[PDB]
Formats: structure tokens, C-alpha cells, sequence
């Protein structure tokens, strides 16, 4: 329940410009600009979206987890382990317990599109 003063922002995600054929794994990279991430849980969900109209709407959660895979001093990655199918997707990352009450309780990635190439 203690907030460790971490502040994670989505910095990048899979670039699906043009035709990216399913299956291809999706990811997001997050930078922590706050204090070191220790015990605060930053939940994430990969949503299969109805569409990419902003602001993004909750869809079907097909994978989930917590931000944990450290790739730099202040940098983390979330990614898929299940086989992807054609559709439109985005990661939704939730503020941890005790996070300040300014702004949203979540952050979405940009939408990512996987084509049907069969």
C-alpha cells in the first residue's frame, strides 16, 4: 500500500505503420522518472480494442501483468508471451496504490495494428 514514489511513463511501443502481419509480439517501454521502483505494483493490461478512436476505450484484456522487466537503470519493458492474432491493440498501465490524485489513474500506449496476411 506504500507508494515508493516511482513515476512510470510509456515512452515507446511497437510501431505498426504499414502492414505488420500477425503474429508479431507487441511491447511497450516505460521510463521511471520518480524514485527507484521497488515494491509499488504498476499493473498492465494488453487490450484487444474495438477501434483506435481516442481516447482509447477498454476492450478485451488478452494478457496482463505488472511492470518488472528492467532494461536500464530507470527503464522497463512489458511485452506479449501469447501468440498474437490480427486486430487493434493497446497497453493500459495503472497507477499504483498511493499514487497522487492529479490526472488519470492509468495511461494508454498508442494503438498497434496487426494485419491478417493469410
Amino acid at each position: 500500500k506504500r507508494w515508493d514514489q516511482s513515476d512510470l511513463h510509456i515512452s515507446d511501443q511497437t510501431d505498426t505503420k504499414g502492414t505488420v502481419c500477425s503474429p508479431f509480439a507487441l511491447f511497450a517501454v516505460l521510463e521511471n522518472t520518480g524514485e527507484k521502483l521497488k515494491k509499488s505494483k504498476w499493473k498492465w493490461e494488453l487490450h484487444k480494442l474495438e477501434n483506435a478512436r481516442k481516447p482509447l476505450k477498454d476492450g478485451n484484456v488478452i494478457e496482463k501483468g505488472f511492470v518488472s522487466n528492467q532494461i536500464g537503470d530507470s527503464l522497463y519493458k512489458i511485452e506479449t508471451k501469447k501468440k498474437m492474432k490480427p486486430g487493434i491493440y493497446a497497453f493500459k498501465v495503472y497507477k499504483p496504490a498511493g499514487y497522487p490524485a492529479n490526472g488519470s489513474t492509468f495511461e494508454w500506449s498508442e494503438p498497434m495494428r496487426l494485419a491478417k496476411c493469410d
